[PDB]
């Protein structure tokens, strides 16, 4: 059979619209989202993560996968307003409604920076690597119901919430 | 009148206790803690920030304190079991009943590698310096509420919360 393996990795989160800036204390390998009055929209913020996989010494074949899990920023003040944060892999969305692709060894995929994992995977002992992830604001709501991607619309204050992504680990033999 | 400024730093935090690691992710600068059968207990972590302020050309003093607001970590199966999480800046607790000094120019407490916030406070750029916190943890329960003394009688498996830090500055004159 198959071997399996699965984990969480969770980012926090905030967001800001028209705050002060007197004070900003952000922790590092934070996701720190800001509005702009110029774009009229959020930056996106690349976070990253490392891998680390016990090798399975008679496995053929490796496959990862990544799916979203939570990503909700929600106001700290009585509005209800959120925002949705988007993950991005390479280029390809991570989503809550299915398993994106990292490394697929059988069918042509290394990973590029996880690269080392499509080549230690069957190794005897572990491998590590690191790679990242796009974050971007994807929606929002005006008060956690009315839906909005017009960010302009939203209520000033402060977002903040914990994304949340899944990884699946596969080996076969 | 003097002016004030708040900001909350939020870590995302997780402690494992003899799991399986075949897989394992973790974000950069998220707080990770492993308990360790030799010591009975769990590794420390410094947690890094960044600070950045907007210089008040009429202030006389400047302030800045910090006060825990979350600090406890939730066992993600059935158990209830939790963690809390101690808060060190250079070997004084930040706590949730009082506010922790780390810069007071008043009394000559320039804050370390925070110093360019006391040299720069009064003028008329934004500055902005790098410190930590050294994270712990401190106390746990088997189930939510039976206090342990000996870690080595909690549970298996992970724990996840935010940990969250209010800064607070104030600029008199």
């Amino acid at each position: 059979a198959d071997v399996t393996a699965q984990a969480v990795a969770t980012w926090s989160a905030t967001a800001k619209k028209d705050t002060t800036s007197k004070l900003v204390v952000t922790p590092l390998g934070s996701l720190a989202f800001q509005y702009a009055e110029g774009i009229k929209g959020f930056n996106s913020q690349k976070g990253l993560f490392d891998v680390a996989i016990e090798g399975d010494s008679t496995a053929t074949a490796f496959k990862l996968t990544s799916r979203l899990i939570t990503n909700t920023l929600t106001q700290l003040d009585t509005s209800g307003s959120t925002l949705n944060v988007g993950v991005d892999y390479n280029g390809t969305a991570v989503e809550k409604t299915g398993d994106t692709v990292m490394i697929d060894t059988a069918n042509g995929v290394l990973g590029g920076n996880l690269s080392p994992l499509a080549n230690g995977y069957n190794a005897s002992n572990r491998t590590t690597a690191q790679d990242g992830f796009t974050f971007s604001i994807i929606s929002g709501t005006t008060n956690g119901t009315t839906a909005v991607t017009d960010y302009s619309t939203l209520p000033e204050g402060i977002w903040s919430g914990d994304v949340s992504v899944q990884f699946d680990a596969t080996w076969t033999s």
